[PDB]
Parts: structure tokens; C-alpha cells; sequence
């Protein structure tokens, strides 16, 4: 064929063109940073878990001149918490319809559809998805999602997947 | 045409059949809705996770108009915040008998046993899925279970095994 | 050449072991939790249990096999599990495993020819080499591993226990009473 | 054929023979000690996970006389509080750049990089690592650093592979019998 190796296995050299160019990576949450898991308490505490190995790779992307956003239907001081730890701070919660996030962040930086990746698990991600170069769904995400993706990470959602789809740019930007 | 393709598997058309007409889905709680742990805490805290797929595809089914039951031999204010918070009522917990919690939803519902489903990790919801149609084991389940079972699901407890079941019922309906 | 379970394959002469046990032993941390410690902050500290463990250590109860715990370590959350599931001889904080491993023997008149050891680690052969069914789970360490006479299929954590009760079980025709 | 069995696989007499002589142990905790996870909660809880079998072969490195250090780029106190439950003094956390800690532990304990190791998992590890004789990724740890280290665990980070790279210097030492 006429792939092309990575850190995590083979890819299309087109792909690796898509991610070259790549300005603005937006992340949906629960499922992508984290496992999707909700942890809940008698209390009503409530966990959720980050991946250690996600943080450098953000920081990379940002350090490069990439913007990172983040769109979720859930809302909690959790993600506020954790996003301005990672000095992310285009932070959009409790959000329904994803599609109209998504036009705030265009509006607000003016970076066009081809120049923009995201990264999601579920079916809710795609009516974004479909309209950016960079679709990736990760490794354990909903099979229908998986189908429609051009990128499917290796990495479990939660465990590396941000980190692996971060990897992937700095590789296509020849910076690893 | 021996067989229907789904977003996790082959399917005999006979099992899609069954799916279709589904109007009542049982669930028990641990294992079946969480991965079997419990999390206990030096102050007598407990923890439960949940996954966001799955609480993705209960809506869906509930939107579709089907009626969705849980019956747990644990009881907490976590699955009565949890339930709440997807809109489930039919909420029996304590239950040892899983059958006189069963023939209580058959009575409040109107639904026959031929329209039910069920999804278990283990043999004490053996006796409630052997009276109704769909009789799924978690991927995962105890292996018993896993063999008496007329769909066994290729996602595992607390990850996305309900949302498998939903998909199979939508897909069946014609509406995924 | 072997006999088919639940899980896997064993030896004729593990399940005839299996069928007249009448005692089985168990540490905790890595055998009925994941092996974890979940340490927070403010000093949390949490620890799991599986719920197919604990519908197992019934039914091996009420089969008439006595249960009894043995760890290094002392954890109030470990008691409360314990005491939840019916378990009533449990020791911790036990530095000599195997004084209390004779105890036990004693207070319940049981051989070691009809009792089994559930483990994870080197700290637990002292107690397992003097017992018949000689677990380790499935991710336990090598050591242990190797001195085994059944290894778990099931994580520590995640159903081993459950697995061991199952093979008792299944070795007196009583896998779904 | 040269290798040599081990508990967990085969390796190299070259880095048993680094091992035999290691009496410096320096670790990293997100992904090494712990599986990589940061657990948060809505009233700013935190917890991290270590696993019960890293403290028996940590406490038997340190009975055989070897120096434990943890440098972390994070901070928190679960792992002042793991740590000093180990007896282990030399404890490094907020740390951006952990060559200057590096430093900082060769000074106190005057411990050469030809009788030390380091166990990390991700790339701010490197620096550290390549100064030094016995250097280990874990299993799951970044690409990159699995690459660069001269043992990768068999256990993951998290699970057992601190309690791996003691059973390994223990067996070096003929302190631990390995068929
Ligand atoms: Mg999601
Ligand atoms: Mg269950
Ligand atoms: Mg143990
Ligand atoms: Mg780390």
C-alpha cells in the first residue's frame, strides 16, 4: 500500500496532510479525556478521571500555535477545574446542540472548517465532526461513529487517546 | 440473508424479530450498568461508576417509547440519583426475589413477558430473563448466565453494554 | 486428560480437591479488591469489592463451606465488607499468617487436606503451602503464580473469588442452588 | 541466544549486571506508581491509585540498603503521604524540570548515574533517564520513551511495574531465585 508509520501504527499519507495543516482541535469530554465513566456517590460527589499523557500533548499543541477547544452536554466544576489546569479556555458546557458551540468558536477565531479537527466518541459528536478535515473517533467510541471517522485512535478514549491524536499533528508538522 | 449485520455482530433474523417488538427493558444494576465494582471509603463513602454511552442509549430507547425498569439487590441513593436523573421510575432495589419485583412491573405496565427484555451479569436474574423474550448476558457476565442467554453482548458491563442492547432494539425498529 | 469449567481446563485430581473442600481462606487486597489503593488528599482512602465475588461467598455459605479471612493489613472498610457478606472469622493486622491460619483450623476443626488459600503475593505462601487448594489469581505475582496449584482465568478483583467458589461449587453439582 | 530468564520475560546479562549494582532508585509517580490517572470531583477531591504489591518490593530494596527518590511534576498530598508510608525521604513534587531535582539528589546522597535508575512513562522523563545506567519505561508509557529505555516493563504503570524493576535488582542481586 501506501501508508505511513506512526508512533501507534499505519496511516494514509492523506491523513498526515489533513493533520499538517490542522489549526483548532476541539474535544467533546466524557468518552475522549476521560472513559466515559461517571463516578457517583451516596453523597452526590462526583469523579471523573483524566490521563496524565493527555496534558503533555495538549501543551504541545498549544506551545505550536494550535487553539484547543472543548464542547460537552454535561456541566461540572470538574471540567472548569480541569481545563484551566491544562490552560485551556475555550470551555463550552452543558451544550444540547454542539453545532451551535462550534459556530461561537468559528465566529470567535476565525479558522475555517479545513483547518479544524475534532475529536468525539459518540453519535452527539458527529453533526460537528462532519464539517471539520480532522475526524477522529477513539478506539473504544460508539461503532457508528468509528465507521464515519477518518482517523480511529488506537488508544482508548481516557487513556492516551488526545494524547495520540496530538501525536499525530506534531508527527504531520514534522516535530516529532 | 442467515444472518443481519449490527453495529457489533451478526444477528439471526429471528433475534432481530424479538428486538422489534420490545416495549418493556429490564436492567439490573451491578455489572449489567456498572462494571461489578463497589467502591467503599474509610468514612463508609461508597462510589458506583456509570458510562455516558449508556445513558446516551436509555434516552434514546425512552424517546422510542419504550419503558425501561431496574431491579437491584443493593440498595443506594446513588442508582436513585442516577435513575432520576435519566427519567427511569420503575426503581426496585433490596430486591433478593428478582421475580416478585418483576411480576410488580408486569402488573403496573400492562406489558407482556413476550414484549420484555432483560439484561443480566448473574444467575440470581436467571429466573426473571427465562420468563420474557430477550434474555441478554453482559459480555462479561458470569459464564453460566453467559450460556442460558439469547444474546450475549460483545461490550462489557459499565461500558456500553446497555447502549449495544438499545442499538439492537433501534436498529430493529428501524430507527438507527 | 483434563475436565472442562466454567473458565477453562483443570486437572480430575484439582476438582476431586475441589469437592471436599470445607474451608476456604482468602487475603484481600488483590484477591476480593482490584489491587489498588485510591489515596485523595484529604486523606480518603478507598477499595473495591465485586459484586459476582460476593454473590459467589454466599452461595459457597450456603453450601455449608465455612469462609474465613487472613490479612497483613487492617482496614476498617475491609471489616464492614466482611461482616456485610457473613463473614464472621476474619483476621487482620496479622503478621504470622500462619498462627492464625492454625487458629482457625482449631476453632473450626477443619484439616488442611480440606481447606484452600486464595492469594496474591509472596506474603500468602506461608499459609498456602500448608492447604490443598493453593490459588493464585489470574494477575497475581509470578512467585505465587508459579506455586499455584490453580491460577485463577479472573483478574484479582474482578470474579477470582467468584471463580474458586464456582470451581467448589461445580465439583459438588451445586453451581446454581 | 545470550538472554537470560527473568520472572516476567527474557533479558539481556548486560542489564543484570547493570541491575546487581544499582543503589539508586529514582521513580516518577503519574503512570509509574499510579495507572496515569488524575480522579477529580466536583468539591476539588482528588485521588490517585498505587498499587498494594509496589510497597513490598520498594521497602525490600530499601532493606537491601538502596535509595528511593520520586520526582512528580505534580503536587499532592497523596503522595507526600504514600511516600513517607514507604520510610522514602527524598521526595520531589512540582517539578517542571526534573534534571534540577536530579541534580539536587546526586548532591545530597553523592550517588554516581553509573549505580542508578530511573522508572518513568512519558517525555519530561527522558532528561533524567538518559543520564543514568538503568532506564526504564513501563509497559503502557509513551512511544517515544519505550524507544529510549533499556528495559520495558512487562507490567503497566500502576499495576506492578515498580514491583517488577525490584524483583529484577533483587534477582541480580541472588537475593531472588529465578528457573
Ligand atoms: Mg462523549
Ligand atoms: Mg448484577
Ligand atoms: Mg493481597
Ligand atoms: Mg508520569
Amino acid at each position: 500500500s501506501s501508508t505511513v508509520s506512526t508512533l501507534y501504527g499505519e496511516v494514509e499519507p492523506s491523513l498526515l496532510e489533513i493533520a499538517k495543516q490542522i489549526k483548532l482541535l476541539i474535544c467533546d469530554v466524557d468518552g475522549v479525556f476521560s472513559d466515559g465513566l461517571i463516578y457517583m456517590g451516596n453523597q452526590g460527589e462526583e469523579l471523573k478521571t483524566f490521563h496524565t499523557r493527555d496534558g503533555y500533548g495538549v501543551k504541545a499543541l498549544m506551545n505550536a500555535g494550535i487553539e484547543i477547544a472543548i464542547i460537552t452536554g454535561r456541566r461540572s466544576q470538574i471540567v472548569e477545574n480541569r481545563m484551566k489546569a491544562l490552560g485551556i479556555s475555550l470551555i463550552y458546557q452543558g451544550q444540547d446542540d454542539k453545532v451551535q458551540a462550534y459556530y461561537d468558536i468559528c465566529q470567535k477565531l476565525a479558522i475555517a472548517p479545513e483547518q479544524t479537527g475534532y475529536i468525539g466518541d459518540d453519535l452527539i459528536d458527529w453533526p460537528v465532526m462532519e464539517k471539520v478535515a480532522l475526524r477522529v473517533c477513539v478506539a473504544d467510541g460508539h461503532p457508528l461513529l468509528a465507521q464515519r471517522a477518518n482517523y480511529v485512535t488506537h488508544i482508548k478514549g481516557g487513556h492516551g487517546a488526545v494524547r495520540e491524536v496530538c501525536d499525530l499533528i506534531l508527527q504531520a508538522r514534522n516535530e516529532l
